[PDB]
């Protein structure tokens, strides 16, 4: 097509929320810029470019929003991938230094590795005033209508568009709120021994340092994550937490206690991975408190025994732990933790079964 446009194939490649993994680090940015004001017939100034690290044609919109008399500017992005950590930091700085510019960002996909520094950069960009949302049907259709040379072809949505948009919206909310949804928590941490539909695994985590004779909490370091799925390799939540750990830059000469609240107790493979990790990280004492014992087709008891042998403290979550994670990691907005029926009974039964497991029976 014409210069400065994308063809249907480039759109289908970049602006799509199906499990396309990632791989080709192509980040396509469509941008609109409008003069802020009451005009309803205002002229929208549009541009678009794929990310290229030599000349960066995607940032040419910045020249459009320089200070000019009393003018203010509203910028809109339709970006194929969430902005990287450094670009998010830079745009936060820019919004701070250019209060005459405001910015909305619609995103097609989120990077699966929502690691701590990236999440803090995204929350930084949000606090600077940016509006970040996941693209749904309206945004995809608008981007097709405005930035694609289609030759009379109407926008054709793919099958699982809305479901993927909703899942990405939930993840983005988990990131920006720094807390998980109340329905999500209430469901994933239900401690009935045998359950259906718990396809995900949620892992909350806290860190403490030994100062004087006291475990002091490092509130700057608490957090939560979930597993990665789809079939693009599925990485369990325990492995993702192990990946989070090195970002903390712990002092190898200090003593730390690391607590994991998991909805599913670790599978055999994850248990061996965490045993190997703690046997090579002497400065870290691992506590594992699980809502449910994931039997892992009968391989889990051996893994839990291995992990306990390596020094980890494996326990079953009680009402106190559920209430604690509700207060600490759930967007409750003041609401108290409302326990489900049979919580205590399921908890004490699971404690008995874990006891039988650890003593080898
Ligand atoms: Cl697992
Ligand atoms: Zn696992």
């Amino acid at each position: 097509g014409p210069l400065g446009s994308m063809d249907p194939d480039t759109f289908s490649d970049n602006f799509n929320n199906r499990p396309i993994a990632s791989r080709r680090n192509t980040v396509y940015l469509c941008y609109e810029v409008k003069t802020k004001g009451p005009s309803r017939d205002a002229k929208i100034f549009r541009g678009q470019a794929a990310s290229e690290d030599k000349y960066h044609p995607e940032m040419r919109f910045l020249s459009l929003v320089s200070k000019w008399r009393d003018q203010e500017y509203e910028v809109t992005w339709y970006i194929s991938w969430s902005p990287c950590t450094k670009c998010a930091r830079d745009m936060a700085t820019f919004l701070q230094e250019n209060t005459h510019v405001t910015l909305t960002i619609f995103v097609a996909r989120l990077y699966a590795a929502a690691d701590p520094d990236y999440q803090e950069a995204l929350r930084s960009l949000a606090q600077a005033g940016a509006t970040i949302k996941i693209m749904n049907y309206d945004e995809f259709q608008h981007c097709w209508s405005k930035f694609v040379y289609s030759q009379g072809a109407p926008f054709q949505p793919w099958d699982g568009l809305d479901e993927h948009s909703q899942a990405l919206s939930g993840r983005l909310g988990e990131i920006l709120r720094h807390s998980m949804d109340a329905a999500t928590f209430t469901f994933n941490f239900n401690n009935e021994p045998w359950v259906r539909g718990r396809h995900e695994t949620y892992l909350c985590y806290e860190v403490e340092r030994m100062h004087n004779d006291t475990w002091v909490k490092l509130a700057q370091r608490r957090g939560f994550l979930a597993n990665q799925a789809k079939h693009l390799e599925g990485r369990h939540a325990a492995l993702c937490f192990l990946d989070v750990i090195p970002f903390w830059k712990l002092d190898l000469d200090q003593d730390y206690r690391v607590t994991c609240f998991t909805s599913w107790s670790p599978c055999f493979s994850c248990a061996q991975e965490m045993a190997k990790f703690i046997s090579k990280n002497k400065h870290v004492s691992l506590c594992i408190k699980t809502a449910r014992i994931y039997d892992d087709k009968g391989r889990a008891a051996e893994g839990l025994r291995t992990l306990a042998e390596a020094g980890a403290k494996i326990s079953i979550m009680t009402y106190s732990e559920f209430k604690h994670c509700w207060d600490t990691f759930v967007d409750h907005q003041g609401a108290p933790f409302q326990p489900w029926d049979g919580l205590d009974e399921h908890s004490q039964d699971l404690s008995g079964r874990l006891r039988a497991i650890l003593q080898n029976q």
